[PDB]
């Protein structure tokens, strides 16, 4: 019988009640996710990218640096890898879910106003537009100095914090999206070249998208 462990926790109260904003309320412009996921993806490979010029060996566990956009129809997830400079299990549990950092706090209050989604990447929780489309979100992460770790919810207030002994990821994150049923246009193809043509063009580094036969 093998073997994981793996730690419950609450979400700090503004961020569950943000969550519940996010999840429970309709918004045009759902597609943003992708943008704020990429933009994520983007902001970690910067701190990589300029760490390894001082440190070279930081790059020992993983020399390119890029983004792959993987959907599954069968499996109905959406995956976005990267090979940033990935989370320690402190920076998942301090980042992800425990501390209301940033703008959690303003625009928490700001869509309690009846603002638009969109400049949530802007505030500093732009991981949680996640929830727009993903009825569960799980992250798989790996940094130069802590084990690899996989964290999980499906919101309700709570995300756990476990030990993964998959696929190897070298060095970075991996989002997957299980995607809700009235969501299931993000698995295909046509879809996330529109939303990536139309958000993250600028983005300054190499995109892959793996298109299903
Ligand atoms: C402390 C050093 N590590 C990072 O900054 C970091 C950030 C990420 C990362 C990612 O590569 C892709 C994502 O989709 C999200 C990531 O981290 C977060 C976590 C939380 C937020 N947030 O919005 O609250 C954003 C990015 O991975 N490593």
């Amino acid at each position: 019988m093998e073997e994981e462990e793996v730690e419950t926790f609450a979400f700090q109260a503004e961020i569950a009640q943000l969550m519940s904003l996010i999840i429970n309320t309709f918004y045009s412009n759902k597609e943003i996710f992708l943008r704020e996921l990429i933009s994520n993806s983007s902001d970690a490979l910067d701190k990589i990218r300029y760490e390894s010029l001082t440190d070279p060996s930081k790059l020992d566990s993983g020399k390119e640096l890029h983004i792959n956009l993987i959907p599954n129809k069968q499996d109905r997830t959406l995956t976005i890898v990267d090979t940033g400079i990935g989370m320690t299990k402190a920076d998942l549990i301090n980042n992800l879910g425990t501390i209301a950092k940033s703008g959690t706090k303003a625009f928490m209050e700001a869509l309690q106003a009846g603002a638009d989604i969109s400049m949530i990447g802007q505030f500093g929780v732009g991981f949680y537009s996640a929830y727009l489309v993903a009825e569960k979100v799980t992250v798989i992460t790996k940094h130069n100095d802590d084990e690899q770790y996989a964290w999980e919810s499906s919101a309700g207030g709570s995300f756990t914090v476990r030990t993964d002994t998959g696929e190897p990821m070298g060095r970075g994150t991996k989002v997957i999206l299980h995607l809700k049923e009235d969501q299931t246009e993000y698995l295909e193809e046509r879809r996330i070249k529109e939303i990536v043509k139309k958000h993250s063009q600028f983005i300054g580094y190499p995109i892959t998208l793996f298109v299903e036969k």
